């Protein structure tokens, strides 16, 4: 009948004086003899079939100054009915919003009263929102955040309801959802900048975290295979990563939790120990192997800058790296003299042949290296090719040359000189990457790149239109030479007229006006107008131009230097065999007595700022040992 | 220097520039082909209200009220 409609409708408006009286007459109903049961009729009155929302989650939705007293009435209705559990429990049976109930609602709807007492009456703590809104595909059509209720009052900063969550008995902190995301993993998606969110999600990670006391919830991994601590550097939530990486836990009790100790202190002068368990190469995936190679993040540069990543690349750098980088100089400085000499002093022998067929050997060695780099590298968009790939190409390329000139020197073919200089060209071009390594020469390596990308090609484009515009019409008005004369005019073709402008932008030769045109003053008047759009407008502006460019990359050309240089420490490490790994940092330490030994990087930092008390060290002599 | 002044305000005058074009183009229209409209009439008024209305998305984890002046109370879209 319409019951059910005003039940609705009445809970919906915030209205009890009539709810009472709807209520009775459903009541009274259940005098009537309903053939099959008395709960299943009643529960059906009560809830949409449609989409299997109930009147409770109704005035959840509806939120208004009588919603408590709705909440309530209807529970303690339920309640005589003995159908309370299975009606606080009820969820939409809909694709789109499946798994969501009446806790769910009062959660998002920030009612915490209304929630506390939702609990105390039997709600599932445990519910999963498993419909498609609570899962989206994208970042606009829903809001992901765990599909549980305590993952909600989480990503929706209130902690006062993840407080009540976490105290409850029947509350799952380790459940996994769809995903496979814990609580903890949720936090680390959901968390944003600084700009956009208060940090509260940090200090929910904390909150939650310290609860548990435990490592599970922190090594749990998804469907994907990554642990919280791993997610971060996966989606490059900076905020996240640096507040875990460098975490100290004050208070007793629990300590194991923490990734940064400090194992001695006196006065301004103490150490830290990172946590490196998680965060090295000697894992097959880590942080800080996915904070170099990752290309769906534009933040890179900024996470390289934490404490134990910073510092952990440069330990490495200079045990192995530094050295490796000037050896692979020193064979590529090598194979290109080498090449360049035989290709100079080629004709137009016995004691030289040695030095042949190093290039033709390298060549390989680079073609073979390179080939399968950019197999595993999986280039998909134009800027990680240039900003992650470009080296691995043209280093490639100019190894093909090679072996495609000596390919085409056995045949018939000539054109194997034509490869040969263009590997020579290429070659001296590519010793542009080693100027890494010195942070002079590899943050102007890096302002390059943005020059030539923001403004040079910028650049290009235009002047050639230009160059080739007025060249169809300054050869368009050039009348055929005299039969005395042939060389009447410098202008006489398409591609002489464009030469002639060509030597004009640059300053060489001579300007000689007096060509064959038929129209002198149209003629020059052209020749004029070209000067002005390229000699003075085109050419002066590219340097005003890159001076705005300049200074917005100055102030993070040293970052990208270090993101640069960061991915070559890793290749060369990766290059290493299975032994020879004796390279690591500082061994097992006993950071706690519970048999937990930690591989950590030992930091010494000085500050005279806070003048605390040092309660929380782990070795009482200050000195090292 | 005229750069510098330039930069900060070139987007916004690239996309006036841009949007006097996207008017000369939509005029050129005829009177039908003009299906690409925005989303159609909404109910935004119980009082037989419908308007035309262009729908954007907005995220913004500051202020967490509770949402009491909504038109649908089902979230997903449909
Ligand atoms: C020179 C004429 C070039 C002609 C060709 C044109 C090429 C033009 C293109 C680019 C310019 C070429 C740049 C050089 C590239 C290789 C060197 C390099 O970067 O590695 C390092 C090897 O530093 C050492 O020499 C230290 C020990 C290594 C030698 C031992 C090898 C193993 C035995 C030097 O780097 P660094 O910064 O001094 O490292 C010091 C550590 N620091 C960073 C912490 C301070
Ligand atoms: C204390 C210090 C101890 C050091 C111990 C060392 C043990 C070594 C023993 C074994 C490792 C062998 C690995 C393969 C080497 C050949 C591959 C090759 O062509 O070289 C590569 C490097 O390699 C070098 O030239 C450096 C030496 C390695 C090529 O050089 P690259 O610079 O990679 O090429 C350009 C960079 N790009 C990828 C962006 C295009
Ligand atoms: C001349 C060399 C003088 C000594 C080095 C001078 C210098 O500042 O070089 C710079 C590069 O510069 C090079 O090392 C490349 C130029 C040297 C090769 C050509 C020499 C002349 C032939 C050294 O750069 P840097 O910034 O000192 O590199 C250390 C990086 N760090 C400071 C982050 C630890
Ligand atoms: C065009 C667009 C180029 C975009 C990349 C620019 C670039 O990397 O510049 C670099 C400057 O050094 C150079 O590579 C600039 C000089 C290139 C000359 C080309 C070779 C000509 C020789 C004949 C050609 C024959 C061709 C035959 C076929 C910048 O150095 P980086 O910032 O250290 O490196 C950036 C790339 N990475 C981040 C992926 C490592
Ligand atoms: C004669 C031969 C000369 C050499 C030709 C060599 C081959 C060249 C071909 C291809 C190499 C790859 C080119 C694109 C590189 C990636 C995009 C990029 O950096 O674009 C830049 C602009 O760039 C332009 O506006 C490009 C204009 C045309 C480029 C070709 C010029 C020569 C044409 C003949 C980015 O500029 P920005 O200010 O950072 O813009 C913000 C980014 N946004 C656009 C995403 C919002
Ligand atoms: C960046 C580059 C990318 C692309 C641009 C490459 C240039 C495009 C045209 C190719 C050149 C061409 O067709 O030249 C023709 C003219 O043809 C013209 O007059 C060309 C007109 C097209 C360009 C006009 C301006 C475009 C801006 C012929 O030129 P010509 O000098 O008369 O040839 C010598 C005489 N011969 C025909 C006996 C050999
Ligand atoms: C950075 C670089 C800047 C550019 C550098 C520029 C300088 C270098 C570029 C070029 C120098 C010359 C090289 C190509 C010469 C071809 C011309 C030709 O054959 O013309 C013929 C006439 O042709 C006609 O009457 C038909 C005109 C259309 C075809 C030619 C223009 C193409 C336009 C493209 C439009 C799209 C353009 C898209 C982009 C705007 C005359 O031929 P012929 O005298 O009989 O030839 C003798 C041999 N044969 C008898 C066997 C045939
Ligand atoms: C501010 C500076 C910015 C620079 C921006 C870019 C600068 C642009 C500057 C252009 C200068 C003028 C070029 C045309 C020269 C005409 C003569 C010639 O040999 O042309 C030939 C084409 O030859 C080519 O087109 C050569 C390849 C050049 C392509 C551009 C490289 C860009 C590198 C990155 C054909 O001439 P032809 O009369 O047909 O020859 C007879 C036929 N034959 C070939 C069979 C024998
Ligand atoms: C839209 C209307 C706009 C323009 C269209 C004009 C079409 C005129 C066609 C015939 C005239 C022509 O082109 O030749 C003239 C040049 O012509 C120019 O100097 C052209 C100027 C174009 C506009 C310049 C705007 C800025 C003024 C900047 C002023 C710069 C200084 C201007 C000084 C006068 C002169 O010809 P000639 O070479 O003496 O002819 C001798 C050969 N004959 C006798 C066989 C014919
Ligand atoms: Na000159």
């Amino acid at each position: 009948r319409r019951l059910k409609k005003r039940i609705f409708a009445a809970v919906s408006e915030g209205c009890v004086e009539e709810l009472v009286e709807l209520l009775v007459e459903l009541q009274e109903l259940c005098r009537r003899r309903h053939d099959e049961d008395v709960p299943d009729f009643l529960m059906h009155k009560l809830t949409a079939s449609d989409t299997g929302k109930t009147c409770l989650m109704k005035a959840l939705l509806n939120i208004n100054p009588n919603t408590k007293e709705i909440v309530r009435i209807l529970l303690a209705f339920a309640e005589e009915n003995d159908i309370l559990g299975r009606f606080i429990n009820a969820e939409y049976t809909e694709e789109a919003y499946e798994g969501q109930t009446a806790l769910n609602i009062a959660i998002e709807r920030r009612q915490g009263d209304i929630a506390a007492l939702l609990i105390a009456a039997g709600a599932d703590v445990n519910a999963h929102a498993k419909g498609a809104f609570f899962n989206p595909k994208y970042q606009h059509e829903g809001f992901y955040f765990g599909e549980t209720p305590l993952a909600l009052a989480a990503c929706t900063n209130q902690p006062e309801i993840v407080q009540l969550l976490m105290e409850h008995e029947q509350t799952d902190i380790t459940s996994r959802d769809s995903r496979g995301n814990n609580i903890l993993h949720a936090l680390v998606t959901v968390a944003e900048d600084f700009k956009t969110q208060n940090d509260f999600v940090k200090r929910m990670y904390d909150m939650i975290l310290l609860r548990s006391g435990n490592w599970e919830l922190e090594t749990t991994r998804n469907n994907d295979g990554l642990t919280p601590l791993q997610l971060a550097a996966k989606m490059g939530k900076a905020e996240i990563l640096k507040y875990i990486l460098s975490r100290e836990i004050k208070e007793k009790r629990l300590r194991s939790l923490s990734r940064k100790f400090t194992d001695w202190a006196y006065g301004p002068v103490s150490s830290s120990l990172y946590d490196l368990t998680n965060v090295d190469t000697t894992t097959d995936n880590s942080v800080l192997e996915i904070t170099v190679y990752n290309t769906n993040i534009d933040n890179r540069h900024e996470m390289l800058t934490l404490e134990p990543l910073h510092t952990l690349l440069h330990m490495k750098w200079k045990k192995f790296a530094k050295h490796m980088f000037f050896l692979s100089f020193c064979f590529y400085f090598f194979y290109n003299i080498t090449l360049t000499l035989v290709s100079y002093y080629r004709p137009r022998g016995w004691l030289q042949l040695l030095g042949r067929m190093f290039v033709l050997i390298w060549a390989m060695c680079i073609s073979v290296k390179e080939g399968i780099a950019i197999f595993l590298l999986r280039p998909s968009d134009l800027q990680s090719i240039l900003s992650d790939a470009w080296f691995h190409f043209v280093f490639f390329i100019q190894a093909v040359l090679v072996i495609l000139s000596v390919f085409l020197y056995l045949f018939a073919y000539k054109e194997y000189l034509a490869c040969l200089v263009l590997a020579m060209a290429l070659g001296w071009a590519n010793m542009l990457y080693y100027t890494r390594g010195f942070q002079s020469m590899g943050m102007y390596s890096v302002m390059i790149q943005k020059v030539i990308l923001h403004d040079v090609l910028k650049f290009l484009f235009v002047y050639i239109v230009f160059l080739l515009g007025f060249g169809v019409a300054l050869a368009s008005l050039i009348e055929k030479c005299p039969k005395d004369n042939k060389d009447c005019s410098s202008y006489g073709s398409f591609s002489d007229a464009v030469l002639e402008l060509f030597k004009l932008t640059i300053g060489l030769g001579d300007l000689n006006i007096q060509q064959n045109s038929k129209y002198p003053i149209l003629f020059l008047f052209l020749l004029i107008t070209y000067v002005i759009l390229t000699f003075v407008l085109l050419l002066n502006m590219l340097i005003a131009l890159m001076g705005e460019t300049v200074e917005n990359v100055s102030k993070e050309s040293e970052r990208i230097w270090r993101l640069q240089r960061a991915r070559t420490i890793l290749e060369f490490e990766k290059m290493l065999p299975e032994w020879l790994r004796s390279r690591f940092r500082m061994g097992e330490l006993c950071k706690v007595a519970e048999d937990d030994f930690r591989l950590c990087l030992r930091i010494n930092e000085v500050k005279w700022t806070e003048w605390k008390t040092h309660v929380s060290f782990l070795n009482e002599d200050p000195g090292p040992v």
